């Protein structure tokens, strides 16, 4: 919060009681907190009617330290995920100079939560044995239309490991936050588009229009009409099967069997299919771009511009070719003939309203020619291009029904909710940072600097080197897990089940998943996570050169450790195990917003753990850092993203040395702490630098300790900001001589990027829209860094630390309210007149399907009646048992 | 585990310690969870690749001796399975020079488990002996298929025998092992195709194709399309019948049954048939050949290039002809005209889609004529010809839908776990180590010595002399038991059952086949049983030599007593009796990674003995040796194959000897043991030779007394590794007179196996991929070997012994080894804050991994 | 790393009173007190007394 007087940072909590473990449950994080303070909207309100459109920036009044009044001034969100692939340029649009950003996942299996076998799969086991006294080769064991040769062979030999989904729920998550876009213009905010562009303006009148393999410069049509993988370069395959014989031998194992419950609408269920099989080949299959009507700041010259989402350059490897084994409509012999095949089978696959080039060319509706035994000939489709033609036919409206018909079969909620703080983590992003004195500034149009970017983890974004498709694949960003193909088939045909995989209602879909509001949510779901990382890196000096070179380096132990500990790089009994100060970051996060993170079970060994998005990055990247206002790079500040004001008027609770300086109040204004506290000033030879008080560590040690680095202390670091927020601070050793990081030119700090105003808006003025928290201390060879001031300078802020004086400064006139959570289920819902007429019954189905999961009306008690021998069926010998993990036991010693 | 510190070294577990008998029961030690530990490596110029294809390596960060930083340095994994028969030489495909590798098993009786009768054939043999005409008439069959008189004779005998599954499981384990080299080629790691061919690159586009007797030389093809047993030669001969009655007499006893059960275990009869028939005859019933297309280093020069399976070079079991016998479709009397013999079977067994040319050529999918009463002349196939046809459509789920539907009959869940730990124990293959200073080397292309190679056993494999089909005088490597034909008869009947023959849940099969990563899973199970055989023969000295002649001439009372404690040489009837001294490798096994191997139960006298494959192998082989740069062989030290890290760093614990050197310029660096510790010096400064801190003599100084041999010590031997790791040892006796040992060229140690690298990885530096463990101390001669340094060179050794010195060497930095600064500007100790404020986390990890 | 106690330095010396040379190979074995030590120990005890 922001604090109204210099008692109210003086009380404020220390650091370490902020990361503290916190066992309280708590409400998920929905961006609505944020919502009910930038915009009109508290409460309830429809998207048509609301123009969310103009409710995209931070406003208020501001006080100047000079003691004037800015009214209506201003500041931009700062996130996005639009990528301008022509930029403004003399006010005439033009094509970007500048490669296109790219990300990479390291998907794997890992222990879930532990899995057991059905009664259905019993029963079939049973079916079996007693089919064999006699001589008949015989299909009892057939299933929703699946051979019986098929449904044996998917009861056979289950993974310990569980099933996960999470690979599923991102590839769907992303398509819809790309289709999101395709609302109409009144509801997406006007600045998502001039985050990185900030010369161009959209037209509200017009929507936004997504197409596929659109864009101008660096070969990123990949083919075109003709397309390609744009990372591989390659072209998928795939195939439909009535029956899993007709696979070649080849990859019989890699099978998918796609279940009669979804395609159940008798809405087209051809492209239910679509949405299937994208949902399990690799990602991104093609590039895809939204282009919008744009104009000049002046309003005269009118366009059409280029954007690549950020969420279509992210890469989930997987599965270049695909078997589907389609549902039988008619239970019957195995269609021996053509004509018997298709006119049972439950669909029959043909491809989306889009024509396609190159080899093995596709006219728009073109029907697939059934694989079935006998065959003159195999038959399948390039994949890429089969996908390339639905591409524009998906919507987000379809994708809500069709994953509320997958919730039915397997639960969706929690999973999908992680794998929507996935997609929010990796696809929210925001420009580096200009110093200045001042309050605005930005990079010149269509350069490196305008358009190099960070994730909410103060991490860079890489870029490509070469045109599409890329030769060569980047470095994972992140890890997270894969879904099998072959628990796949035993979930979906109800032969296997786990805790996490209980069956769910249709209404159980999220709120995100369905809205149009839903991109400015992601906009606003990204924030607290920054606030959480800002606070994490500034609680220790560490400055931007050094977390750069920290992993390798050999001049201090402590430093290797400090960023070993921090990515998620460790494992025991065959899973993955989260990043050991992942949870400190966590623990910030649940503290300081009385929210809780998503997360998902990890088993070791049977004993779930708690994984974040906090605890799986991994190594590589480059750390965020300013840029001078002539493009120079700065080092030496500590990793930062975002102006201060956020980080503290949306925080519930906050650390100490981050908070607001204090209002001017007749005589005081603001304060420093002294000895008091237990601090001490330093001084060296020079008698023409002063620095603050600190610690008193720090008379002893122009060098950390081997094994030793700076101690969170928040009342160094606020007379740390002190000395900077003065004009006029020197970036020094302690004694006096240069450090070897590069510097901003004299007394700017990094500072908040500029975007168009709206009639009645002002600039922000001096430090109300800059970072201050960023206090560098530990310098890359191993030396402290200390802020000083010449004498004549540093005697008015020596006597504001001794309480006998005061300092100026500005803030911004806001008043501090935070709201208890605005819905406990995280979906939206309301009783209609008839949801209470028809109440009790639902209420008692639902629970009858919820413990129905594997269940047939028919009981052993029954089926054993029609066995021939009923000791030697293996539901008997064997009652059924949930596995064990890493692995079940096997040849005990008796 | 690797050492951050010396004090992590000073606390290691001794060797007895570990060795001794746990009771606890464990889990298996699936590849699965093996999987993990390739991933999830710290470091950070890694990228961490999704695709299996290139997670095959070890990589990591490594710190010099001289403090420099060494970044994504690579260790090959050693084990493999497929022998080339086409090496590339000046960078061109060109076909090999070097003969093919063997194996042999004497299988075995399995008279454990005997069987119990069923109330079924306890009433048959009433009837029998009340003289019940009615019950076996001419015309009555059960809905089984098989006519009642059949049952009647059958039964009559008595069996003492129990049923075992064993071979028969071995066998499907072996086939489905070379199936899987079909999958997807992201499915299965390049590394493989290059351990013993450095100079080839395998193509991720294409999949590896398996054909059978493509082989170019030395006789591999076996005749083509007349194939023919490679081991002994000929041609075996299979009749299917509908009767016992029709079989030859001298031939009936052998017969075997083939239930309805095993006929619609698939889509296609003909081959769960023929998969079956595949299951009760001699293996190898042909070569089969991996095919995949490779090219050059550059790229430069691309082809198809050969590979010989391990799993198709093992010799089990070798019945060579088979009579079969199959259900019928309705309630009739035998057959008597040949048209009612035809239409009368269940199904009417014919030859798969490929082609044979012989002298009893079979066209594709030729239909058999069943066998009948009256017939004017008896029918017969050649066999190697009739599953040549099928040799090409075995798949590795229909082995799955097979194993399901035997697991459904009778159990399958342990018996098959068993099978695969002997498939793994057999078929996992690693070359020999090339000696060096440095990191890397490997013997020169298209040579005797790149192609030796041993089993994890450190045994070295057995080579072919002469063109197939060869003619052997037998020299088994390992028992199995047989699995018997009637007790299968017995059974299938339902005239009898045992207690390990429980019926089970299709689910439980294990997870392993079917599954297309279970080639990787094998290579990587294969490395903890080289642990424990390694941390067995490197707790005594005992030279190369001397086990090489420890089963000829040159032994000794004590190498005799101690080669035969290693091996199975008991023989009692019926049984396969445990080594003595396998159960300490066992026992290792357990202690050092808290999981157990594969049992199999087996009784002695009423006492029942668990057996695993540590306590089943055969003495008389030939024990892995280093080679000298240009070929030489050299064999001083004890038996090696794998770098020291993979030890170090597998296993959860390690006996003191073994551990990692603590990285340099810490305080805290490399020390070692001296006099307090109860150790003493040999000096012998008049010819500069100084020797290590070591044991106290007890009469065993220069020659050992008769019947005994080096003591385990553990700080002596790390004292001893101290001396080898600088650069000039010197292995001489107590006078400092010469050992009969060949011995390696001065400063250079056994080394790791090199690969070409992929883009931004570096050679491993130093001697960071190296043994280093293997420290003679017992010679052939029975003299002690002693490790000396001259005078001048032995006094820091001597000092940091002394612990009044430190000493360098390079190290992996892994897990909690960071990098030592070269000053040690040390502060006063400090709990770092962040340590504590997620202290108790961390302690729910290990409490959650202990649990386990 | 001497002052860390984890080396040693060189620097001469007289041999006076009870200092005697070291050397360079160090070759220890099990400390132990000497026989004509123990049997002149009272004697120099004495010495000392006085």
């Amino acid at each position: 919060p922001i604090s109204a007087d210099f008692s109210e940072v003086e009380n404020a909590p220390s650091f370490l009681s902020l990361a503290e473990n916190t066992d309280e449950v708590l409400k998920p994080y929905t961006g609505l907190e944020i919502q009910t303070i930038i915009t009109n909207i508290v409460g309830d309100a429809n998207p048509n009617q609301s123009r969310i459109f103009d409710q995209d920036r931070l406003r208020g009044n501001q006080y100047s330290a000079g003691g004037l009044v800015t009214q209506n001034a201003v500041s931009a969100i700062p996130f996005t995920n639009l990528i301008p692939r022509t930029i403004r340029v003399g006010n005439i649009l033009v094509n970007s100079a500048n490669r296109l950003q790219i990300t990479e996942t390291n998907v794997s299996e890992y222990y879930s939560n532990p899995i057991i076998a059905t009664k259905l799969s019993e029963m079939i086991s049973d079916q079996v044995k007693n089919n064999q006294f006699s001589t008949w080769r015989r299909d009892n064991t057939s299933l929703q239309g699946f051979n019986a040769f098929d449904i044996a062979t998917i009861n056979t030999a289950i993974l310990p490991n569980g099933l996960s989904l999470e690979s599923m729920l991102l590839k769907l998550s992303l398509l819809h936050s790309i289709k999101a876009m395709n609302v109409d213009a009144a509801s997406i905010n006007r600045s998502q588009y001039q985050v990185i562009d900030h010369n161009t303006v959209p037209t509200i009148g017009a929507p936004a229009v997504v197409g596929v393999n659109n864009s101008p410069v660096f070969g990123e049509d990949c083919g075109g009409n003709n397309p390609v993988y744009p990372f591989g370069g390659g072209t998928g395959a795939i195939a439909f099967h009535v029956t899993l014989q007709t696979v070649p031998d080849e990859r019989k194992s890699y099978a998918i069997f796609v279940p009669p419950a979804i395609l159940q609408a008798t809405s087209d269920a051809n492209e239910a299919l679509a949405l299937f099989a994208l949902s399990m080949s690799e990602w991104p299959h093609a590039l895809y771009t939204v282009t919008k009507q744009t104009t000049d700041l002046a309003g005269a010259n009118a366009g059409q511009q280029v954007f690549i989402p950020t969420q279509s350059t992210i890469h989930i490897g997987g599965r270049r070719v695909l078997d589907l084994i389609i549902p039988r409509r008619e239970i019957a012999p195995n269609p021996t003939t053509l004509v018997a095949a298709n006119a049972m089978c439950m669909v029959r696959p043909q491809a989306g309203p889009d024509a396609t080039a190159g080899a093995i060319p596709l006219a728009a509706g073109q029907l697939f020619n059934m694989n079935f035994i006998g065959a003159p000939a195999f038959e399948e489709w390039p994949m890429t291009s089969y996908l390339y033609s639905w591409a524009g036919r998906f919507d987000i409206t379809t994708i809500r029904q069709y994953m509320g018909r997958l919730a039915t079969m397997v639960g969706v909620k929690d999973a999908y909710w992680a794998a929507h703080e996935l997609n929010v983590a990796l696809s929210q992003v925001a420009p580096k940072m200009t110093t200045a004195a001042g309050g605005w500034a930005a990079q010149a149009a269509n350069s490196a600097q305008q358009s190099d970017v960070c994730y909410s983890s103060l991490l860079t974004v890489t870029r490509s080197a070469a045109n599409f498709p890329l030769a060569n694949q980047p470095a994972a960003d992140m890890r997270v897990y894969d879904t099998d193909p072959a628990t796949w088939n035993k979930v979906a045909l109800g032969l296997a089940t786990a805790a996490n995989l209980v069956p769910e209602q249709s209404m159980d879909v999220p709120f995100v998943v369905g809205d149009a509001r839903a991109s400015f949510w992601e906009r606003l779901q990204a924030i607290p996570m920054c606030i959480a990382w800002t606070m994490y890196y500034h609680s220790r000096g560490i400055t931007t050169l050094a977390w750069d070179n920290a992993y390798t380096d050999n001049t201090n132990k402590w430093l290797q450790k400090m960023v070993r500990n921090t990515f998620s790089t460790t494992q025991s009994v065959g899973t993955i195990i989260p990043a050991r100060y992942g949870k400190i970051v966590c623990n910030l996060y649940k503290n300081m917003f009385h929210r809780a993170p998503a997360y998902v079970a990890t088993s070791v060994g049977g004993k779930e753990l708690h994984i974040t998005h906090f605890e799986r990055w991994l190594p590589g990247g480059t750390y965020a850092n300013v840029y001078s206002g002539a493009g120079a790079v700065v080092n030496c500040f500590s990793p930062v993203l975002i102006p201060d004001i956020w980080c503290q008027y949306f925080t519930a609770k906050l650390p100490l040395f981050a908070g607001a300086f204090p209002p001017a109040q007749g005589q005081n204004s603001t304060k420093g702490f002294n000895s008091k506290q237990g601090l001490m000033i330093h001084r060296n030879q020079n008698n023409n630098l002063v620095a603050p008080y600190l610690e008193k560590f720090a008379d002893n040690s122009s060098y950390f300790p081997v094994g030793q680095g700076p101690e969170i202390n928040d009342m160094a670091t606020w007379n740390g900001r002190l000395w900077m927020t003065t004009g006029n601070v020197q970036y020094l050793d302690y004694s006096g001589a240069a450090i070897v990081e590069a510097v901003p030119p004299a007394g700017e700090l990094p500072v908040g990027k500029q975007i168009p105003l709206l009639a009645g808006e002002n600039a922000p003025i001096e430090l109300t829209n800059a970072a201050t928290t960023c206090v560098p201390r530990y310098s890359n060879d191993g030396r402290r860094i200390f802020t000083y001031l010449t004498t004549a300078q540093s005697v008015i802020p020596v006597q504001a630390c001794n309480r006998a004086a005061n300092l100026a400064r500005s803030c911004w006139l806001l008043s501090n309210v935070y709201a208890e959570p605005a819905l406990q289920a995280l979906g939206d819902e309301v009783e209609d007149a008839f949801d209470t007429l028809t109440n009790s019954s639902f209420l008692d189905v639902a629970k009858s399907v919820a413990e129905s999961a594997g269940e047939v009306p028919a009981t052993k008690a029954l089926t054993d009646l029609q066995a021939v021998d009923v000791s030697s069926l293996p539901s008997t010998s064997d009652p059924s048992n949930v596995l064990s993990q890493p692995a079940p036991l096997m040849s005990p010693p008796t």
